[PDB]
């Protein structure tokens, strides 16, 4: 068996930061894993291919012909700890479906036989900020069972995850996808744990990890590595670690419980952020 | 005439407290002004009209039977200094595409002729994480003329700002859709203006107004106010207005330069931020 989970935000929020970050932890664990990049920035890979970024399905379909024209071992990438990287691309701006990659993508690894017996888990990294096309058919057609949401005490990465649940719910009569927690990326404000546990439990969910902001995160990924691989000593290193762990041991997954609006103020009231 | 403008940029980087700000400060000095909001957040007209949101045309329609049961004194609601307000709406998430109700906002206002002459501003106020859709029709359908995009020192909002570039040039054959400035949304950080103009260099435009981080801002939000209505001296305010005054008097709308991905963080290594 392996577990798929997708990663899911508000862009710039930390997804990439946080999923490769993990990633490396889990690998250095023993773990096998892949990360699969859902989002057109394309620069979900980068820090484990020591890389700009990576070349996407879109754009080497196009290249060679036809999707079917490239093989996996020309597609996935391994990185770190021999991790496995693949990135979907999207269309241009302003043209066609922004997350139409995504779907052309998973597609196509599921066809080829890129979920081997072999892997512990795979990672999706999807953008967050509209929740459809491509971007929600790792939740409409079941291939993340697990979504694990980064946010932060910030009005509008609450509101995105309460938007990622209210997709979740409207999934959960068919496959299984769960939400499994929210992750917060701490913009370094006071409360800000207490608020992100307080959403949590009103989604009905939890906070597996608190993520502090660490400038150690921009001097890694000057250099295109993980803080994992950067400096294995770093304080902020030992908190990839904790997060991973609480990954792998983590059990519940939940159909969450979307909040309205007043719910959502009151907590930014409350706890005085 | 009237000039028909475009709020774009990354999501929580500030376009709908800029745009009700503007939007106050052209009021006060005698304009006549109609706000479109276009994301699908559904809060871009609260300031103005003192409330929690607005009900959206999506949701409108749905109650009346069709969009051609309503009217558009059932839509269209008028705020502080007349400004006028309605909100497009979108479908629940994880349901159809998350811009489809922009389109039917924009044909319902054109066709019930909220357009009336003695209007000499229009604001979209528009999701710009993404480009396709219902976000991407005000450009590829020319509807606003001059897109001033809101974006700070963060390598997230000013990679978006240069993908909403990139969608301003793929339909620069038709119609008239420009790029008339960016504006900074401050983080507090230092040399943000001097990165933010270099960046409005390389893409052949301007920084029309360095729009500082005040907590103002909060205090007036909370009582459901623009800092224009809420504190009329505030220095903030005073930064509003002449943002205002920026746009009336601006003539510089350009078909933009999108930059590579190593010009952008270039200019991030540069600027030390
Ligand atoms: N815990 C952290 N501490 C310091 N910087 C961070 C942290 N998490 C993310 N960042 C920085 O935030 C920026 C955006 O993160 P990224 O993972 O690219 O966001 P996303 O993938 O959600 O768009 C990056 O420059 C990254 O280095
Ligand atoms: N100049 C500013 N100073 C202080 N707070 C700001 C400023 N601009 C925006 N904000 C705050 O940032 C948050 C997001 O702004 P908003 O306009 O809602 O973003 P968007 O519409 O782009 O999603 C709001 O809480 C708003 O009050
Ligand atoms: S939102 Fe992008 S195409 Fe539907
Ligand atoms: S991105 Fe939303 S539907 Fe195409
Ligand atoms: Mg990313
Ligand atoms: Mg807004």
């Amino acid at each position: 068996a392996m577990r798929q989970c997708a990663i899911y935000g508000k862009g710039g929020i930390g997804k990439s930061t946080t999923t490769q970050n993990l990633v490396a932890a889990l690998a250095e664990m023993g773990k096998k894993v892949m990360i699969v990049g859902c989002d057109p920035k394309a620069d979900s890979t980068r820090l484990i291919l020591h890389s700009k970024a990576q070349n996407t399905i879109m754009e080497m379909a196009a290249e060679a012909g036809t999707v079917e024209d490239l093989e996996l071992e020309d597609v996935l990438k391994a990185g770190y700890g021999g991790v496995k990287c693949v990135e979907s691309g999207g269309p241009e701006p302003g043209v066609g479906c922004a997350g139409r990659g995504v779907i052309t993508a998973i597609n196509f690894l599921e066809e080829e036989g890129a979920y081997e017996d072999d892997l512990d888990f795979v990672f999706y990294d999807v953008l967050g900020d509209v929740v459809c096309g491509g971007f929600a058919m790792p939740i409409r057609e079941n291939k993340a069972q697990e979504i694990y949401i980064v946010c932060s005490g910030e009005m509008m990465a609450m509101y995105a995850a309460n938007n990622i649940s209210k997709g979740i719910v409207k999934y959960a009569n068919s496959g299984s996808v769960r939400l499994g927690g929210l992750i917060c990326n701490s913009r370094n404000t006071d409360r800000e744990d207490e608020l992100i546990i307080a959403l949590a439990n009103k989604l009905g969910t939890q906070m597996i990890h608190f993520v502090p902001r660490d400038n150690v995160v921009q001097r890694a990924e000057i250099r295109r590595m993980t803080v994992i691989e950067y400096d294995p000593k770093a304080k902020q290193a030992d908190e990839y670690r904790a997060l991973a762990r609480k990954v792998v041991d983590n059990k519940l997954l939940v159909i969450p419980n979307p909040i309205t609006m007043d719910e959502l103020e009151e907590l930014l009231m409350e706890f005085g952020i």
